[PDB]
Order: C-alpha cells, then sequence, then structure tokens
C-alpha cells in the first residue's frame, strides 16, 4: 500500500507562508500529514517551536477565540482526520533546526526512556497515529548557522555513538508504540527522515537495522544542489544526468534509493522526496557541460552577499534576507510563488532535462538559474515509485503548494496523489477515541405549583490534569475538555419541553431530545473538574426515572465539525 506524505510546518499560519491554515490542506489526497516540528530539550522534555500555533490560534474557525483550548493546529489536525478518514496524522520531532538535543537523549537509557514516555503521552492526547523522527543528522558534527536561522541548534554534540544510539532510540519508540497501540486499540506507525547522500548515511544511519524497525522512511531527496556550491545543478532530480560533475554524482532520487537498497533497505518502506520550492544561483555561465541542457552544471559567479555579508553565488529568495531569519541567499521561492520569481528575475526560460527528468529555469543572458519540482517531475517520481515497488512520496511542504480551483493548496498534492493512486478515493480507516470520564445524575424535582414537571440533571467532567511542562499540560488540558457537548436523552412517554441555563437549548431530533452546549458560551468548553447542573422542563410531573431510557453525549471540536466520541453516561 502506497503512501502520500506531507509536511505542514507550524509556521505555515503566519504571513511568511501566506497565513495558510490546516483547513485548507487537501487532506482527502494524503495518507499521512506530519506536524513539523516538535522540539525537545536534553532532558527529554518536549518543547514547542510555536506554542500559539500549536494550541491557541483560531485558524480561521469562526467560533474560536484566540487561546480557547479547542484552538491550535493539533486540534485542527484531528478535525482534518474526522472530515477525511483516509488520513493518518502524526508529529515530526526535530528537523534540521531542532536536532541538537538528540545526541544527548539517545546516549543515556534513562533520558531515552523519558523522551519516549513523553512522546507516547503527546500522541495519546492529540490522538495522533504516528511518530516521525527527523534527526538531521546523527554522527554529523554541525554548528548552528545563526545567519540562516537564529533558532537553529545545529548538531554540535554529534558523535560516533549516534549511529548505534539512534537504533536504540527507534527500538524503544517502536516497542512503546506497539504497547500503547494495544492498550488503546489502534495501529501506530514509526517513520524517520533520512539523508540522501552516502557520507551522511555512513556517519549515522545503520541502514539495515533502521529499516527493520521503522514502518517507513522518508528520504530527503531534495536540497541536493544549491548556493553552497558554485556549480549549478538539480536539487531534487529523479535521475543523475550522466554529465553531472563528481560533487553531484550520487545526489538523485535513483542513486540514493539504489544505495539504500544496496545497504539493506527494504524497498516497500522507501518514501521519496519532492520539493515544493526552488533553489538557485544569480549568475551561471554556460560551460557546455551538457549541450542539451544550457546552463546546467555551469559555473555560478560569486556575485551576491548573504545578510551577514558573506559572498555567495546564490540568487535572492522570495522572502527578504534578514540576519537570523532567512539570511542566506539560496534562490528559494515557493512553488506557489513561481510567478513572483519570474517577475523579479525576468527573462527566465523553462527547460526540461530529459536525462534527469527534472525542470529548471534559466536566463541565458543574465545567468540566473533555478531548480525545482513541477507536475511532470512529480509524475515521473511517482512512476519510479510504482515500477520499483517503493513506498510512496513525501512533499516539503504543504503551504508552498499552489491553489487550483479553490482555497486549497493542492496543485502538486493532487498530481502526486493521482499519479500514485489514480482518481479513486483513498482507503478510509476507523477512528477511535478514548471516552472521557463523564458522569451524570438525574433527579425528579417535586413542584407543587404550576404545570408540567422538572428533571434536575447534573453532568460532571471527572477528568483531572496531571501532566507537567508546557507541551504535555496544554495537550492534556485540551484532551480532557469536553467540547461542544451534545446530550442525547431518550425517554419513554416523557416529553422534554424546555431547558434552562446552564443547559443549552433543547430540540427533538428523531427519538432523542438533544441539548446543545455549543450554544452556551460558558458551556461549550467544559474544563476538567467542572459540573453543569440544570433544570429540564417536562410536560408532566415525574415521580421516578423509570421512563428515562438513556443519556449519551457527543463532542465536536468546532460547532461546524463532526461529532465524535459519542458515549453513554446514564442507562436504565
Ligand atoms: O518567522 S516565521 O515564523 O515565519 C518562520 C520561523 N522559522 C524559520 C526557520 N524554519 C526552520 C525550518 S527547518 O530548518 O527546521 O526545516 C522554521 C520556522
Ligand atoms: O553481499 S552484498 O551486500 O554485496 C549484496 C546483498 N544484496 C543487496 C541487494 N539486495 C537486493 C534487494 S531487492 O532488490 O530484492 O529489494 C539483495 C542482497
Ligand atoms: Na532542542
Ligand atoms: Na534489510
Amino acid at each position: 500500500k502506497l503512501r502520500n506524505v506531507m509536511y505542514y510546518g507550524d509556521w505555515s499560519i503566519w504571513g511568511g507562508q501566506g497565513n495558510f491554515y490546516p483547513k485548507d490542506i487537501p487532506a482527502d489526497k494524503l495518507t499521512h500529514l506530519n506536524f513539523a516540528f516538535m522540539d525537545f530539550n536534553s532532558s527529554g522534555e518536549l518543547i514547542y517551536c510555536d506554542k500559539d500555533a500549536a494550541i491557541g490560534h483560531p485558524l480561521g474557525n469562526l467560533g474560536v477565540t484566540y487561546g480557547d483550548v479547542n484552538g491550535g493546529i493539533l486540534n485542527a489536525f484531528q478535525v482534518l482526520k474526522s472530515e477525511n478518514p483516509n488520513l493518518k496524522i502524526g508529529v515530526s520531532l526535530g528537523g534540521w533546526s531542532k536536532s541538537g538535543d538528540f545526541s544527548t537523549i539517545a546516549a543515556t537509557p534513562s533520558i531515552r526512556a523519558k523522551f519516549v514516555e513523553n512522546v507516547m503521552k503527546f500522541i495519546k492526547y492529540t490522538n495522533m497515529d504516528f511518530v516521525d523522527i527527523d534527526w538531521e543528522y546523527p554522527g554529523d558534527y554541525r554548528e548552528p548557522d545563526k545567519t540562516d536561522n537564529i533558532n537553529d541548534e545545529g548538531t554540535p554534540n554529534a558523535s560516533a555513538g549516534d549511529k548505534e544510539n539512534y537504533i536504540l532510540l527507534l527500538q524503544d519508540l517502536k516497542e512503546a508504540l506497539n504497547k500503547q497501540g494495544k492498550e488503546l486499540g489502534k495501529v501506530y506507525e514509526l517513520s524517520v527522515a533520512l539523508p540522501a547522500g552516502v557520507s551522511k548515511i555512513e556517519k549515522g544511519i545503520d541502514v539495515d537495522k533502521l529499516f527493520n524497525i521503522v514502518d517507513f522512511a522518508n528520504i530527503m531527496t531534495y536540497d541536493m544542489a544549491g548556493a553552497w556550491s558554485t556549480t549549478s545543478g538539480h536539487q531534487t532530480a529523479l535521475y543523475t544526468n550522466p554529465n553531472a560533475p563528481e560533487e553531484y554524482k550520487g545526489l538523485s532520487v535513483d542513486e540514493s534509493v539504489k544505495y539504500y537498497i544496496s545497504q539493506g533497505a527494504e524497498r516497500e518502506k522507501i518514501v521519496v522526496g519532492a520539493a515544493y520550492y526552488t533553489r538557485g544561483w544569480e549568475q551561471v555561465s554556460d560551460k557546455g557541460t551538457d549541450p542539451n541542457n544550457p546552463g546546467l552544471f555551469g559555473e555560478a559567479a560569486v556575485v551576491n552577499k548573504d545578510a551577514d555579508l558573506s559572498p555567495t553565488p546564490g540568487a535572492l529568495n522570495e522572502a527578504p534576507m534578514k540576519n537570523g531569519e532567512g539570511g542566506r541567499a539560496g534562490g528559494v521561492w515557493g512553488y506557489n510563488a513561481l510567478d513572483k520569481l519570474k517577475s523579479k528575475y525576468t527573462g527566465l526560460k523553462e527547460y526540461w532535462d530529459d536525462s534527469a527528468k527534472a525542470p529548471y529555469l534559466y536566463n541565458s543572458e543574465t545567468g540566473a538559474f533555478f531548480t525545482y519540482d513541477n507536475i511532470r517531475s512529480i509524475q515521473e517520481k511517482a512512476k519510479y515509485v510504482k515500477e520499483n515497488n517503493l513506498g510512496g512520496i513525501i512533499g516539503w511542504m504543504a503551504s508552498q503548494d499552489a491553489t487550483t480551483n479553490s482555497t486549497k493548496r493542492d496543485e502538486l498534492t493532487t498530481a502526486t496523489k493521482e499519479s500514485l493512486f489514480g482518481k479513486e478515493d483513498l482507503p478510509k480507516y476507523e477512528i477511535k477515541y478514548t471516552e472521557n470520564d463523564i458522569t451524570c445524575t438525574v433527579t425528579p424535582v417535586k413542584q407543587s405549583w404550576g404545570s408540567g414537571g422538572v428533571l434536575k440533571m447534573s453532568i460532571t467532567n471527572n477528568e483531572k490534569l496531571d501532566e507537567s511542562g508546557e507541551v504535555l499540560s496544554t495537550v492534556e488540558t485540551s484532551a480532557k475538555t469536553v467540547k461542544n457537548m451534545k446530550v442525547y436523552i431518550k425517554t419513554d412517554g416523557i416529553a422534554i419541553t424546555g431547558s434552562q441555563y446552564p443547559a443549552g437549548p433543547v430540540t427533538k431530533e428523531g427519538d432523542y431530545y438533544v441539548i446543545d452546549f455549543g450554544k452556551i458560551s460558558d458551556g461549550k468548553l467544559m474544563k476538567a473538574g467542572i459540573t453543569f447542573t440544570f433544570d429540564l422542563n417536562l410536560d408532566k410531573a415525574i415521580e421516578d426515572t423509570n421512563n428515562i431510557i438513556s443519556i449519551e453525549v457527543s463532542q465536536r471540536m468546532y460547532q461546524t465539525s463532526p461529532e465524535f466520541n459519542r458515549q453513554t453516561i446514564w442507562e436504565n
């Protein structure tokens, strides 16, 4: 079974990525959606990159106020899955900028165990389905590049022990996932992000052992050429053009996959990467390296400067170059910004390298050169996956895809899905939720005056908050809040004519009376430990509860989103 995997960065929601909220992800076209990234410290405690993004932002949902506990990307992912049950949702830990604490965690069994325990709790409270470990990279000594990213940790504590310790970490995670999956009655998966190139693999990836632990592995077959080099090239090519110079030999999807297989990787677990952005160079001279691809593998003149004044051959980026926030000139433009790119760099012509099956843009008069993925190269990558019995495709990243006919950013995502799977719907999966500890009492009220009767009902959220630290306490608080509660009451011969605050309004829907706490501002987010006690009005006085059959409750993340976790709280 193939996979169509997508990264979604938590910073998608701000202006740099055009304020792209999860509801506009084409989730019916994905099998796996990675929340990128969760940080963590050297003691194994999880740490947010952007707390408001993760747990507080309203994300375009009309009834959500900033900071409301049903806000945030993590809750939005749950809604995407409810609305698109083909989808598995998961969490990417680390990434290029937050891999600095892996070496320490992986080296000490007690810290490894704490990290694993915290990740298991996280995915329990967020109802996530997989864990993706993006250790970039084990055994690779690297300092931060604060000009690129003030928050970059690098991997300054890398060591030769990382290769074996990563295997231990992955083994611990998979065993914990197996255990928790059995406890909760669900299937979990474990994935990793892997380097494309041989030297990084040799430094830190025990291929054969790793592939026997993970469910699948995402090969980062992008960023394989760029402004760190003074030779133009393809950054994410399917095949190695035979004219490639030594520095780019090996750095294609095909050669990377073939190397992994030669080292023991199981084909069906290999997911290959597609980049939804350009890289490029300001001023490339055609050296005639490949006469059939002008400008390719040409010499890039060192004519620009980074934000820290370092000379560079890189072209300008879509975003302004600022020290500490995209400070390196890399020719980096989102796929959805190719029209902006062409307005800034005029005179670009589109080329296709038939030997690499990769597009590029080149101005033969100015020398500007950009390398990227398009619909055609993604279709070629998909054909390669199918013909070689590989595992799927991963895209980096969602917010960079282009709109087609709606507000969804889905041009490349749709092309990927249809080339892998065709036009039919993706398989759907059952979604399980853990019932909340919700109890209730019902008490007939003696009313010697007036007409009708009264039933006094109390509903209690018996959950209690135990987790410590910002990450686990916030996801726990959300999970143990009863959200937009609907109460379904089935009676035999008893009519509920009305309801009173703190109850929401009551209606008859089929054989049930339904109380909608989504319509009570004080009742729509019922925190742990809270009780609502309220009067229900009846058409006739009642002396016992014998004609009350059942009371059930359901939740909704938003007033608009699907009901879930329907559970019985009182039965006769
Ligand atoms: O200012 S914004 O909030 O728009 C972007 C903040 N920040 C910039 C750096 N990237 C690094 C991603 S990675 O290097 O870890 O892939 C994460 C987002
Ligand atoms: O002894 S050596 O290590 O030199 C060769 C071992 N060799 C590596 C390649 N795989 C192909 C797996 S697959 O093609 O069936 O997926 C077979 C075994
Ligand atoms: Na960290
Ligand atoms: Na193997």
